[PDB]
């Protein structure tokens, strides 16, 4: 604990100029609103009192008689003159108070502070602007407002004596303290845990000060400070803590960095008196550490100690380095906690000369300032926030949140209650509201299994058209037909309930008698790519345990099948089976198909869950038998799932398009026009493919588009009004959902597209899904927050992956609130107001002198090699130990290496550029580095 | 004429520390070879009388005792110590001159040159290594050669006393001169013209210094000095002209900027006696002003004597500021021209003391220097040249042409020959003989017409197969009654010769029944792509004055058409014309098709030339009937020109694939598997995706290929032995040639590709072609000197541009200098050794006072606007107007903007910068700008 230097006072030159503190540096070139603003009401006010006051004020206070020059510093001005306050007449205008509410300050003009008076009938509004330049926050209440309110009483009462000039002050933090002994030990301390600092609090943002606020009565003022003292905290601990946790319900990471500033006067005698701007903002790192609430507060709060007990740094130069090595905006700190507890009680209080009535903080860089205050025996507790930097709601959120969170630790004896819930629930009554009722989805899916409501089907329209597949129109009892001579012909050959067949064909009628057949016979699909590369196909159905493949004859042949696989050509082999209907043999939760995803997993996928789909889409798009689909995505994609199952369970037609290894929007756009196609299902860009090959054609070949759903990819901004305009009254419908949710989990239908979207929303869940964002706990989010979509449902989830349960274990997880299953399918997003979900993501001199002064730091800290990108005192470097860097750097260059250098360039490189950039030693060492 | 200041000599420091000078200093940073070597022999040589010689030499001259300290500045040691000189004792040693030719110096060390002693049997070698950096050619040979032959005679010689040093020189020019008032008049000429000056030659470059050199006997070196004398010139201002003439005959553009230094020394009294570094390297700017040589030389002496005028700036300090405003790349000046004539008669010469045996610069930053030295009444010109600077026999090229030309000047009167010459051909005698050789292709075409060819094979082999087209195969009979049907039809329908015939179809057999037909008939087809937007058909064909279209049923309805037009259909229209034999009724130069290209251009190309073409692939390829080609390339594209005519007339198939709007690579590997197709035909990319097709394939489906011709587009280096891969002896082709060349009108064979090519070799001519490369006077360039092709023939052209008289004039010019008719492509390349071309090319607080500035030198120049990036005294700044800028600035700034500052910056925003990085104006330069 090194002792720090004296402060000698020095007189002579109280009217010299001295430079601003670093806090007031920031301001002044961080401004190029930056002010106060208080507003205070009494019955009368004596002007003549009230102007004696303020002119004793301005007397006896240095620091409302200085002024910013020019060129950064500033000085005090010995005899400013009269105290300007403009006094307003309202008495006479009626609706006086809308005439003052509607009239809403420079450092290098005397003052910077603006008074004026506002006379009405029966009252009066004293006014103060104040600018953020001129003092901080402690001199504001301590010494101005307690003063003013001493001094109004009385313009000739005695003040204390200033012993020193704030001037003194302020070069003695600069010149004695920076750099001295404490100092260096302080930044070894800060420039160690620098590179692990984490961001600033990375909060939902939107698309100029709003208050949030609340006053906490003494006597749970008292409770509050019981609570905190029966944790070991003081109560800015204990709130600081609270508020970390609130945080931590919308922030994208669990750790960040937040502004603690202290107003620390080091003691210095008098200087309790000196107005002044005695700002340190800390930066106090906020990563998690408890598994109770009262644990993390507690860690955190130590942290914060010990981050204060390394102080005489002053963060504004932690804060330029951070920038220094990050660059501005990742380095700004925007989420501050302003604590005025724990200082110095003052004589009198600004509520002794006003009922406060309207006060705002403008300040720069901050979006959300959390000021505790102590105010006439109670807790002022106040969240500052800009209006625009968070999306709609989320401050006041938090805010109820926080109120909440502080209420439990006041109900709550400490180790019982929120002190040792493993987390609180940050959702407010309005998100849990709108997400229950947009997840209240569960309806009973009947009994019946997927091929049985196509042929029924079958009976009920026995002439319909089924499938149109390149000059050859199936009926639906054809294609029953058909369906039933394979189903029996492998219910002969061994297919059982619980068996895979394969599917390897290309597009055409066969795929979807092979799918019927199988599911006929009893067995699961297991549909295959037929243009896979080398071996593939083969080692899928070896993996899958597939003994069995239908194919088509015309394709068998490029084909590479082990050998002891039964190969069935559906077009062929087959003439002669029997058509009798068969019986089913397998159950609604049984598999109905397995599909190969991205070593590849098998989505093993039941009946109940595809009627679940089905029935979904034929209720809310009111698909009937006048529907002709086109099935333009592969068996062996999810997205197919619908095409093969959905027309054909209400008589629709399945118009299946020639088979194609590239895009051919032309075709597609031609097929939609001769085959009236209603349905269109496919990935956003084949949607976009075909709107430009209509949009260049004079027919209008999409006219009988009424439904168009697109998911698996961004959905351009303009593609819904560009399809509309080629297809009028189209339905364009987004949706989403990975394989193990079943093809389609959600939709938005796109009725109209807002020009302030960054995205189309992504949707509210179908039936018997429920989609929750939840956060790395699996626990569920408030809106706006950004988290992992987890999909819930006992029936619409795939039953897991074939023959691997540990990897089904991992993403098909049990919810800790509620014990539902889920899907976690690794894509974030958020929930939004309206109850639906936005997606955010789907699943060379100076370099050798930075060499020289590498291998020198690496034989001073006994390392092997050390980077040039390093942190000296990350690397392992401290006081002692940079002063011997110095020196070595001294010997080994031939020029001189001030202290100075190493300490304001801890990074190896940067400290290569201030020896590289330093005309006293620069070529020199250049000279040196290149050996 | 501004006077100088005085010289005062300085000896109280003779030993103190000075700067080097500006081109001493470049060399210092230049080399981190750099030495000069001269090796002479005589019969004996008396070491005592050596060595007392270069002692008296080290002694007098102070720059042999001159040596570089580590920091960059130099000093003269007082007593260096022994002379070093190295014997080295051969009289032993047979073949001694192999193990003296078998042994090939730094400035901080003592001394800076090498001597050495070699005995041999019989003579003496003395050997002098040099350091460039210890002085100029002329004070080489003016100074320590001529006292070393007068010291070697009597090292007790009286010398010139030394009535100054070279360090009150150095520091004369640095402190007393630079900066002054010639030195700023001069500064503002060059500045003035700097952003005008043009690169140094661009010479070609290949994929350590060697020596060209000539001498001139006394009587020649008299003639040549008349010769200048005749024109006004000096010897160097001739020869600096006649090399701008060489450097123009390979240099890809005409203005360059050459190297010419002087060595002035100012007549300071004494100096001429002073060994130093007086180098001035003279930016020379080379564009050419004459019609003829001439006047060419005349203007270019013109403009070096104004530069010289203006030599008080130093050449360095211009390309210091030209590599600030370009990079250092595109400021180097490699190309330098030294002469050493114009300078003082030297006492003695370096030829008195031994036969010179071996002497070579190795300069850094220099690729070829041009020295014209006085040697003993000769004129000694020598060219040293960086091996692997340039391609090889580009430099023994030029010099071979620099002799030929400066050879013509002493031939001819002035005013006569060469002199009156528009220009001087630099190709050498090898040059024009493979030039000669490679375009020696006339060969007499048969008046024989296109049709008359095909109809001539469909009655030599009726029954095989011509036209292979899905699922159709026309026989060689069938093919030719149809074109008779249509031909008869066209014929009936008022068809004449002349008339053009569109052709609006896909792919298929109608396409070369319908081209035949329309030859048959008498005119010349004009093919559309039946893909076109818009009305696009219908504009060209009213350009085209095409009143009739054939097409094919399958396709008339979605063409608009215009309503005069008669449309028939190739496949039912003509069902029912007479197949008679037709009578040709045009000739052989009369057109057989119009082609349009990119106002879109029609190109008329007539039977003749395309005669031309296919008997020239026949040949050169072997085509028989056996082959098979695929008719890849669209009708209304040059490349199908050769696909219509060539099989068709010898008796092969053609193979046409299905028609597409994108590339099916796999399509076309099964189409050329299936009908062993043999002659592939394509733009390069579409040979690529081919081959990738089958490379994804266990069938070899491309192994019926033996011939791949590929133009259009660069060729990737891999793509012939991929290919080759994939089909064993295939033939991969490379072609080129514009529509206005008839498909086309070069090969070249890729046999093996080269690692070290940048591209494949864009070929050789086929018969009746010629390839020119020509500068932008049309005239032929030298081996690998870029230029534009010119496509010369009298048949193997276009016959020009449909209905445009003057784009024809401006395309289809003659050559100067031979009077052919050529084509000029629009392509750029170079010839090659063997023959070949190579294709070259196919057809803001420093912002803020930057403002400042500007506007601050708008008004004092008079102008409205100047943009920051410009040089003041290019916008018209001058030296007085320059020093006012400088008093402006420091009035509206408040801050010191120094003389200097302004004049080491003319580039406005360099000034900014420099103002704003200065400590000692910067921050308030900055605040004023900021308004």
């Amino acid at each position: 604990a090194a002792e720090l230097p004296p402060l000698v006072p020095e007189p002579g030159d109280a009217g010299q100029p001295f430079p601003l503190t670093p806090t007031q540096q920031a301001l002044w070139v961080g401004r190029a609103g930056c002010y106060g603003y208080f507003e205070w009401e009494r019955p009368e006010l004596d002007l003549a009192r009230y102007r004696r006051a303020w002119e004793r004020l301005v007397a006896h206070h240095p620091g409302l008689r200085t002024v910013v020059r020019p060129d950064g510093t500033q000085h005090v001005l010995e005899r400013p003159g009269p105290v300007p306050i403009t006094v307003e007449d309202l008495r006479q205008d009626p609706d006086a108070v809308r005439r003052l509410e509607e009239s809403r300050l420079d450092p290098g003009t005397w003052p910077m502070f603006d008074l004026r008076v506002v006379l009405l009938s029966g009252r009066v509004r004293v006014q103060l602007g104040i600018d953020l330049q001129l003092m901080d926050a402690s001199s504001l209440f301590l010494n101005l407002f307690s003063d003013l309110v001493t001094l109004y009483d009385d313009p000739d009462a005695a003040l204390a004596s200033q012993k020193l000039a704030f001037r003194d002050f302020a070069r003695w933090l600069e010149e004695d303290v920076r750099g001295g002994a404490r100092w260096r030990a302080d930044w070894a301390y800060w420039q160690e845990r620098l590179d692990g600092l984490p961001p600033a609090p990375d909060l939902p943002a939107a698309r100029k000060f709003e208050r949030c606020m609340v006053r906490c009565p003494a006597e749970e003022f008292a409770l509050l400070r019981e609570r905190a003292l029966a944790h070991g905290l003081t109560e800015t601990e204990l709130l600081v803590g609270a508020f970390a946790e609130v945080l931590r319900g919308w922030s994208s990471d669990p750790a960040f960095t937040l502004n603690v500033p202290v107003f620390q006067r080091f003691d210095v005698p008098g200087i309790e008196d000196v107005i002044g701007d005695y700002t340190n903002p800390i930066l106090l790192e906020a990563r998690p550490e408890g598994r109770t609430v009262a644990e993390r507060i507690v860690a955190l709060a130590a942290r914060l100690r010990a981050d204060t007990r390394h102080a005489s740094v002053n963060g504004v130069e932690v804060l330029r380095e951070l920038a220094r090595r990050r660059g501005l905006a990742a380095a700004a700190m925007p989420v501050v906690v302003t604590s005025l507890l724990g200082l110095p009680s003052a004589a009198r209080s600004i509520t002794e000369f006003g009922t406060e009535v309207h006060s705002i903080t403008q300040t720069p860089q901050v979006s959300l300032d959390f000021q505790i205050r102590p105010e006439d025996g109670e807790l002022r507790l106040v969240w500052d926030h800009r209006s625009g930097a968070f999306a709609p709601g989320v401050v006041e959120g938090a805010f109820e949140a926080f109120l909440d969170l502080v209420g439990r630790m006041l109900a709550d004896e400490p180790g019982h209650g929120v002190w040792e819930a493993p987390f609180a629930d940050m959702r407010s009554r309005r998100d849990r509201a709108v997400w229950n009722e947009t997840n209240d989805t569960a309806e009973p899916v009947p009994a019946v299994l997927l091929q049985e409501r196509f042929f029924a089907q079958a009976r009920r329209t026995p002439d319909a058209e089924a499938v149109v597949a390149s000059g050859l129109r199936l009926t639906y009892d054809e294609l029953a037909r058909h369906a039933y001579r394979i189903g029996n012909t492998l219910r002969e050959r061994g297919v059982r309930p619980g068996d895979l067949v394969g599917v390897v064909m290309e597009k055409g009628w066969e795929q979807y008698a092979a799918v019927y057949g199988i599911l006929a016979a009893g067995g699961a699909y297991l549909p295959i790519d037929a243009a896979s590369p080398r071996g593939r196909v083969a080692r899928l159905l070896e993996s899958a345990g597939a003994g069995i493949v239908l194919t088509q004859s015309r394709l068998r042949d490029e084909l590479d099948l082990p050998a002891g696989t039964t190969v069935l050509r559906a077009d062929t082999d087959f003439e002669t089976a029997s058509t009798a209907p068969l019986t089913p043999v397998q159950g609604p939760d049984d598999p109905a198909y397995v599909i190969y995803t991205s070593e590849p997993k098998g989505v093993v996928v039941a009946h109940r869950g595809v009627a679940n789909l089905v029935r979904d889409v034929r209720r809310r798009f009111a698909v009937t038998p006048a529907d002709r689909l086109l099935a333009l995505s592969g068996l062996h994609f999810d997205a197919s799932v619908y095409d093969v199952f959905g027309p054909l369970a209400c008589g629709a037609t399945v118009v299946v398009p020639p088979p194609f290894r590239r895009a051919e929007p032309d075709v597609w756009a031609e097929l939609v026009r001769d085959e009236r196609v209603t349905f269109w299902n496919s990935v956003p860009v084949l949607l976009e493919l075909l709107v430009g090959e209509a949009e260049s054609r004079d027919d209008r070949p999409l006219a009988t588009l009424r439904l168009a759903v697109v998911s698996g990819d961004w959905i351009p901004l303009d593609l819904p009004g560009r399809a509309r305009a080629q297809a009028p009254g189209l339905r364009v419908v987004g949706s989403g959902g990975p394989t193990e949710t079943i093809c389609w989990s959600l939709f938005h239908p796109i009725d109209a597209v807002d020009p302030q979207w960054t995205s189309i929303p992504y949707g509210k869940p179908i039936a018997n899904q429920r989609y929750y964002i939840v956060d790395r706990d699996l626990r569920p989010r408030p809106t706006w927050a950004r988290g992992e979509m987890a999909v819930a449902s006992p029936l619409g989830l795939a039953l897991g992956y074939l023959n691997d349960p540990e990897r089904t274990a991992a993403k098909f997880v049990t919810l800790p609130g509620t014990g539902e299953r889920a899907y976690l399918t690794g894509d974030f997003g958020r929930l939004l107001p309206d109850g639906g979900i936005e997606i955010l993501g789907r699943e060379t001199d100076v370099g050798l002198l930075a060499e020289l002064v590498a291998a020198c730091v690496a034989e001073l800290l006994g390392l092997d090699e050390v980077p040039t990108t390093g942190n000296f005192f990350r690397l392992g470097g401290d006081a002692l130990s940079g002063t011997r860097l110095a020196s070595r750097l001294q010997d080994l260059l031939g020029a001189p290496v001030p202290i100075r250098t190493v300490f304001g360039n801890p990074v190896l490189g940067d400290l290569a550029s201030a020896i590289a950039g330093d005309p006293a030693a620069g070529p020199q060492a250049i000279r040196v580095a290149r050996l």
